[PDB]
């Protein structure tokens, strides 16, 4: 009977999660095919420029800061994007390296009249993708806590029933 009982909540569990994961991922992997599918000209055109937009600049500090480079200089922007190696650290970074001190210093700096996908699109193509993907990332922190017993528990439960159907 604990068989029986574990069953039904595995069931129910993984029907819960997979729900989840619906609501949550495909977000994330429209964002991801987007970025991948940027040209390479807009991103060098952007990088010569003399002198940052409000909106790229706000969006590019937020973005630094998640790459570990927390540096408002734009010079220190341009010397992380001259890197080619770049190009695949766009689709290499995880949300769950997200710390929760991040989220709480990047939550004010979301500049609610700024960020928009479709307003940002006419400033410059290349930027229409990064926002949704980070937006992904910080619709997805917080979850990921919610739901990481859940997993520990699915995977637990399946591993108990199978062990609890030799004993």
């Amino acid at each position: 009977k604990q068989c029986e009982i574990q069953a039904e909540q595995i069931s129910k569990e993984k029907e819960e999660a997979e729900r989840e994961l619906e609501a949550a991922l495909p977000a994330l992997r429209r964002a991801q095919e987007a970025v991948d599918s940027i040209e390479s000209k807009d991103i060098v055109e952007l990088k010569a420029n003399k002198k940052p937009l409000d909106i790229i600049k706000y969006i590019m500090d937020a973005v630094l800061v998640f790459f570990k480079a927390r540096l408002s200089y734009d010079e220190s922007g341009i010397q992380t994007l001259g890197d080619m190696n770049f190009m695949k650290k766009l689709k290499e970074f995880e949300k769950d390296s997200i710390n929760e001190e991040t989220i709480e210093l990047l939550e004010p700096y979301l500049n609610q009249s700024e960020f928009n996908d479709t307003f940002a699109t006419k400033a410059s193509k290349a930027a229409a993708g990064i926002l949704k993907w980070a937006f992904a990332i910080y619709e997805y922190h917080q979850k990921s806590k919610i739901v990481k017993p859940k997993r520990i528990q699915v995977a637990i439960a399946e591993g108990r029933q199978a062990i609890a159907l030799k004993e």
